[PDB]
């Protein structure tokens, strides 16, 4: 609809992402890339699935299966654009996300929960200070109905009187602190559920992790 207009990355970062993250440690952004780009990502992810590029998560350690995407691979061009779009937002968050100085990230982890009641038990992404400070997730599930299909990400922010229910909605982008501040679970999914995750590194924590 031609009455709607995209917020520039700088505007979205400073007017929303930064304050929301510093206040709540969780930030949801809907309509990130638009319908055309979102569906195209859906196509690329389904292709990865169909061509058998996923490994079951019980080997990586949960009924998930995952594939790592660098972004430049043939057939992953749009996933690549998503990743550069994520980077753009983080860049504009300057050094305003707490006291972090982000200088790098993981590749993209494409995850599939193949319905059949599969999910992910309550966990912390980075409990052992491995350098990862911000989790960034993009969902690409067309017309997801959590009332029927489930698959809600429930986040339990540490020491807060509230929790967050995040439906894995088409074209939804999500940020949260990767550390113990945000334990979270993926509730059982009863339809094919896809997500793409990148983790951003804090320079010092990442350095102290391997050094
Ligand atoms: C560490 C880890 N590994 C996998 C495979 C995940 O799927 C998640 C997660 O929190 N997923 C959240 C979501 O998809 O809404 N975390
Ligand atoms: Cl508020
Ligand atoms: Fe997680």
């Amino acid at each position: 609809h031609h009455h709607h207009h995209h917020l520039p990355a700088l505007k979205l970062a400073l007017e929303y992402i930064v304050p929301c993250m510093n206040k709540h440690g969780i930030c949801v952004v809907d309509d990130f890339l638009g319908k055309e780009t979102g569906q195209q990502i859906g196509d690329e992810v389904r292709a990865l699935h169909d061509t058998g590029k996923f490994t079951d998560g019980q080997l990586v350690s949960r009924g998930d299966k995952i594939t790592w995407i660098e972004g430049k691979e043939p057939g992953c061009e749009t996933i690549g654009l998503l990743m550069s779009s994520m980077d753009d937002l983080i860049r504009h968050c300057n050094g305003k996300l707490g006291s972090y100085k982000i200088n790098g990230r993981t590749k993209a982890m494409v995850a599939c929960y193949p319905g059949n009641g599969t999910g992910y038990v309550r966990h912390v992404d980075n409990p052992n200070g491995d350098g990862r400070c911000v989790t960034c997730i993009y969902y690409l599930n067309k017309d997801w109905d959590a009332k029927v299909s489930g698959g809600i990400l429930r986040i339990f922010p540490e020491g807060k009187a509230q929790f967050a229910d995040i439906e894995p909605k088409f074209d939804r982008l999500l940020f949260f602190w990767s550390d113990r501040r945000n334990p979270h679970e993926v509730q059982p999914a009863y339809a094919t559920r896809y997500a793409i995750t990148v983790w951003y590194f804090d320079a010092d924590e990442r350095a102290r992790a391997k050094v």
